[PDB]
């Protein structure tokens, strides 16, 4: 299924409307809408395509929740438009079910795209405390869409599968526990991460061990 000749996508519009909440010095909470991002991955080569959201986007707007599926649906689109044929998806995976009628909606033009949802717990919202994406999303002052290899150099010696397995222990383990997660992927004092890789350079054995404890982590939950 994955890992085929076929392009797959999955596409995570979680962390597109964004917001802070705060009470004021009179009792009353703002909430102030932040930038955003959508997440769409191509689990097979690794290739992350980060569509920043920018507040402005906003400006005017109401039930900005709902709203945000569609601006996540027109955004895909964009995407697959700007695309050669040959580069655009065969199948897109959404994370969440509000995501299924605003893609088929805005993906008429395109009959050989499948659209499905999934259970699957890829949770993106993790890369926000990684660093690289956090401060380029928060940062950002206009929309702009930013490429990625979420699997650094792993290709050369594990498989699409393998790769893809460890990615998603990584992600759910920055999710339940950022900071234990964070200790566990620095086994060592020298342990560095490429200014160019999103992830730490690890020998094979250091991996192993990782692997098992992000494991652990999560079923820790
Ligand atoms: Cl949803
Ligand atoms: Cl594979
Ligand atoms: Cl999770």
């Amino acid at each position: 299924e994955l890992f085929s000749n076929q392009i797959i996508w999955f596409v995570d519009d979680t962390n597109v409307y964004r917001v802070t909440i705060h009470k004021t010095f009179e009792g009353n909470l703002t909430t102030k809408p932040i930038n955003g991002a959508i997440f769409i991955f191509n689990p097979r080569t690794g290739q992350l395509f980060l569509k920043i959201i920018h507040t402005s986007v906003w400006a005017g707007q109401k039930r900005l929740g709902q709203l945000a599926k569609w601006k996540t649906a027109e955004e895909v689109a964009a995407l697959i438009r700007s695309l050669p044929v040959e580069e655009q998806p065969k199948q897109i995976i959404v994370t969440r079910k509000g995501m299924l009628d605003p893609l088929e909606v805005h993906l008429l033009d395109f009959p050989n795209i499948v659209i499905k949802g999934s259970e699957l717990q890829l949770p993106f919202q993790a890369c926000l405390k990684v660093e690289k994406f956090g401060d380029l999303i928060l940062k950002a002052t206009e929309p702009q869409m930013v490429l990625f290899n979420l699997y650094d150099d792993w290709l050369k010696t594990i498989s699409s599968y393998t790769a893809f397995s460890r990615l998603i222990l990584i992600l759910r383990a920055l999710h339940v526990n950022n900071d234990r997660a964070k200790v566990i992927l620095k086994p060592d004092k020298t342990t560095i991460t490429e200014p160019h890789h999103i992830w730490p350079t690890l020998t094979d054995e250091e991996w192993i061990k990782v692997e098992v404890q992000l494991k652990d982590l999560i079923l820790a939950d």
